């Protein structure tokens, strides 16, 4: 069945843009490969990501992806069955905070957390979804 | 009364358009006749088709469908009674994804499923449906 | 309180122009009196009429109308209480199902039937509501 | 497919027990044929039935009521189609609220009813069902 | 996923008793076989089924039920996905509506129908569920 | 909290002009004073007004008009909290629908009531706030 | 139709039991008379009723009420239709708040508003409906 | 998690424009940093404040405000758990009712209150919402 | 109206059992005074408290509470309307979690929150309440 | 705050008695740390397991089971928030279907899936939920 796996993570220090870079090529190409869609959003240190797809697909991606050692403390958010995706647009699409308009962002941060900074361990799994969403129909 | 069936097989291999065009002609005729109407969607090798009107000339347009050698290992997705039909202008027609806007039939595709390609054999009722109902707008 | 009556009817063999007419105009005069508001609509030997009003004028018109010999087996669709009357604009109109274009009253019957002819006999008491209620929003 | 009918009428002045005794005979053997069931709860002059079954002969048995002399100003309540049939056990059982407590069916009645007395005029669809889903409950051995 | 169907039809004029053997003992094995379980009711010429399981097999088996000459004139009553079973303790059972209690069946009967004899072809998909579900009990 | 009442009347036998005048002069001075809004609708000979405001200013106000000879035969239809309140514009507005379009209101009262006339009485609740509320979006003015 | 009416009132100072006992003795009868029920609450000076009937009954009684002097400041609290009735038992009873058991009223009264006394004007018509027919029940 | 909290005060009599204007400056300051936006409004020497943030924070700053002299009979309208914000854009911005259209301001007051002039004390939790709700809305000037 | 308070504190150090008889003592005349009823949960160095009543009274108590150096960090759980109250027989009870039947609370509060021990600030409004509740729902004497 | 996670995996080759010991042994240990309570179902081959408590401690532990070469092939079922626990009793109960009631197992087994033998990935979120709950209520 169609699932959507939510889930944050905190990037290791040392991230580099060829990293990003590196994780990107690599989730397009395994994305489409499986059938997953999805965001990823980068920010203030932190990673929030959301993946569309298969229940054994999508389970088998999270545990590549937590085997990786450019981020660490990953806590999943939600995982759930749903009727249709959200994410279709892109394989996998990364949204770096940092890039965006400094006021667009801080009231959407601020719409959907509690935080002065973002901090996806702050927020909800409705909270965390419709965020990306909106990122992703900025994107 | 009125009611809607959904179901998907595999079209054996060799098939034509001539064979889909014999397919269509009897259908539009035979289903005018029994006030029957609905939509074939055909793609990937795989058929996706609905049909509304009588439970009881539906269900015998069915069986005599199950004895078409022009496809199988056929699978019931759907049988309900409906207050109104949603494939009401034609008694029969056929969509070939492949002959569809590309872009807008992978965009489906995700939207309702979670294959990297169309495999009706992973979608539920509702996507099915969903998904039948776009192709119909199309057209 | 207000009230909604649904019910269908088999017309005599030798139903002339003169006769409906006749019906008509007893039909506005009476309904006019009784405060009552509704729509008849006439295809393939078939008569399927809606009535709103009091409960007990809409009730002394169904009897009195049963008494009418231009037409027979009655049969009772619905009879409930209702918020807001939907054929507001007419004492009572008459509707033929061969003064329509074709093709729209085909949809229509469709849409609201499995019959490939109209049968108000095969409807529910929702689909003859909405088949109704499309003809009079269409005017 | 299945529905339900409920109606309501005044007794003709005059009708008397052996009449009501004719009525419950004659439907008892109809019903049965027709695959119908229900109950006439009868009272202050009023008469509260409902019948259930296919929406022809519901249809056809109401036509051939209302033909009947002993009652008159018939007015239908509801007819709606049903999932399931109430008054199952019952092809056609009378109910005079002239019988039981004259304080059970008194309190009854106000429950499902702003009248005094007995008036199903006075009462929705939905007051008429249950009132008449109760008595149908209550008299059952 | 997990399923449901439930279909009528007309058994074929001249239905013996071992007919209706040879039938239950094909279908015991190929649902066990299958992880289908389910009902067949037989009364008044009449066969009213349902089957649960996955979607695939229980597709299959109507297809192959589908062929059986004992029977004809089939009428799909539902499909639907469902969360749990109901008809759990047999991989498939057969209720005789002659050989029950000419009153009981009589008033489920009616319950759920407003024919004055078992006739699927006039009771709605939930009418259908009921009625099995209430046979199922007994 | 807030509250809004919604009632009807009879109209007294020769109800003048100036009758309606000192009516509704007075009505928009307590009103006002008592943060209370609404409309009037006089039609047919008779009234349904709709008061929203404070549930004891709104009740005091109702006992003053059950003291005004100028109408009778008075009928509560509804008394209820609200969230917000719907007929804000004014501190009362009188809406005779003689005045207005004879097909528009001829439908609206169709719309909301089994009546061949404008007949409050035979109107529900609900029916009696839609028409008032449609009456009131149109007489914006 | 069926409907219930909730009001409460101050009664005026002079208040005598004989009052209590004519009010009593008229509403018992003209209730009855008027297919009326309900109950009456009397408690720290204040007074608490709830009448169920049609809605031109009731609401000609309250305009009786309100015209007896022997009370003052009247309140609706509410007035709605009903389809069943609650308090059904009696054409019109009278509790006495003050001839009760203490703690049985105590944790009744603290139950259904925030006040630490008998006082109806801070009490919503939910909590006056619930608290009325637990006296009802009680007797 | 993510909370919003209402609640009404009377302003302490003698309170004057600087008082207002301090409250503002030193409140967007607070709130920034401890993530909190919100809006005060002003009107008939009544205070009805929203402030939405995290449950900590909000908390500690409604003990701060009761601490201020400024203002008296300060009283909770409401403090629950919310999926999203609705005032985003401000830290803490002062709404006052004087400065606005008196007639929008009074069909206003009116939809959302059984008083003839602003009384925060006589409306419930929903009213004041959405009586803060369209204030902000019409408040997002050009 | 009648509105239901939650909220949750740190009890300040070197607490002792006199201090929660005094606490106990004057809550108890207060609340019968104000109309409020409420129960005390205390455990692992916390508070949890529940006040029920007018929102004047309700709101002016917390504010008297929140001046209190007996405990510290408060954090409102919830602030709301209530059709009837749940915490009806007691002007205030005190449960004290370190004096119940081990088994007991811990299942209950596993039950209502993921914490391995009392930990009011990692509970939801709704997940407070219904821990009171079954406190409350326990007879005295368990 | 509070969550429940449900997972499914594929038991090693040789998984046997002394291997469910050990995990039991560890997991009562390292949930009564954490706060987490749940259930461990073995059957067939197969583990149906359920996790509640914190968002992070319940992710971390995840994380941790997944490097565990007892088992792999691990799939998520569900991760959501929960107003309360449903499996408290245990920080780990385990539950081996080969030691249960073969009559009684079977029952549960078909009641919430369409396979003939114990197959969680044939199973739902709903399913594998209920599934679970009934074995725990006969713990
Ligand atoms: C924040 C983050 C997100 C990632 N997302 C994906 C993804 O969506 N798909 C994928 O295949 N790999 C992803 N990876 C990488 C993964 O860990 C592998 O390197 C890759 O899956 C291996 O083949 C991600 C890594 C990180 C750090
Ligand atoms: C994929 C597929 C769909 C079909 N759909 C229909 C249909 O909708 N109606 C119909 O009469 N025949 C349909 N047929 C054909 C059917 O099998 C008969 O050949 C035809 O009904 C004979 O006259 C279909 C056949 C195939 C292979
Ligand atoms: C199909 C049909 C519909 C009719 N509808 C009405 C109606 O709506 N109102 C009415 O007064 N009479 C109606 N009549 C006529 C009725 O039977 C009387 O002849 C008339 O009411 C007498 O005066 C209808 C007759 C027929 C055959
Ligand atoms: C109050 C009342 C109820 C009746 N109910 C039925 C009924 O349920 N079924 C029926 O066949 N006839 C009923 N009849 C009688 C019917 O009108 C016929 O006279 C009879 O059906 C003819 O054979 C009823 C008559 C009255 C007055
Ligand atoms: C009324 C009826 C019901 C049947 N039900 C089943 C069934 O549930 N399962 C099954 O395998 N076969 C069933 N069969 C038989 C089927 O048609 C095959 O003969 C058998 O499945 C072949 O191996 C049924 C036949 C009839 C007439
Ligand atoms: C139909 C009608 C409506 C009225 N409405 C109001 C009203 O809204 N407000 C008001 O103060 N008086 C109203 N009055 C008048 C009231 O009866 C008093 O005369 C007035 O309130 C006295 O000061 C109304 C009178 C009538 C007949
Ligand atoms: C508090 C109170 C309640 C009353 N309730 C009723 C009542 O329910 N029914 C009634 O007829 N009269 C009632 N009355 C009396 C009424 O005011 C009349 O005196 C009586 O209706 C006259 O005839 C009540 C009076 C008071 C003061
Ligand atoms: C009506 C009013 C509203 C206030 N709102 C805030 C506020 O939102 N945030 C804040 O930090 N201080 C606020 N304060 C001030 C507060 O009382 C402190 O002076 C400040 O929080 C101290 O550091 C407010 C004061 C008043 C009178
Ligand atoms: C945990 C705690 C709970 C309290 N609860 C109340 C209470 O419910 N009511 C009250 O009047 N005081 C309460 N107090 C005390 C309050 O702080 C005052 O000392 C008292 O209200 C003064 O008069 C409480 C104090 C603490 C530390
Ligand atoms: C099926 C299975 C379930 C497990 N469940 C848990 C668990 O609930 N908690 C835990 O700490 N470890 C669990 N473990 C073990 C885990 O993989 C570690 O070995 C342990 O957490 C290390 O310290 C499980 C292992 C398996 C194979």
């Amino acid at each position: 069945g169609l699932h959507r796996l939510i889930y944050l993570s905190c990037a290791t220090d040392g991230l580099s843009y060829p990293d990003l870079r590196d994780i990107m090529a690599k989730s397009e190409v395994n994305n489409l490969r499986d059938g997953i869609t999805g965001m990823l959003c980068y920010g203030n240190g932190m990673f929030l990501q959301t993946l569309e797809g298969d229940r054994q697909k999508v389970s088998e991606t999270y545990a590549r992806i937590l085997k990786d050692p450019r981020h660490h403390s990953a806590e999943i958010v939600e995982f759930k069955a749903i009727e249709e995706r959200t994410f279709i647009n892109w394989s996998m699409r990364l949204v770096q905070l940092g890039e965006m308009d400094s006021d667009t962002i801080r009231r959407l941060r601020l719409k959907y957390s509690p935080a002065a900074t973002f901090q996806p361990r702050s927020m909800t799994a409705e909270q965390c979804f419709r965020f990306l969403k909106e990122l992703y129909d900025m994107s």
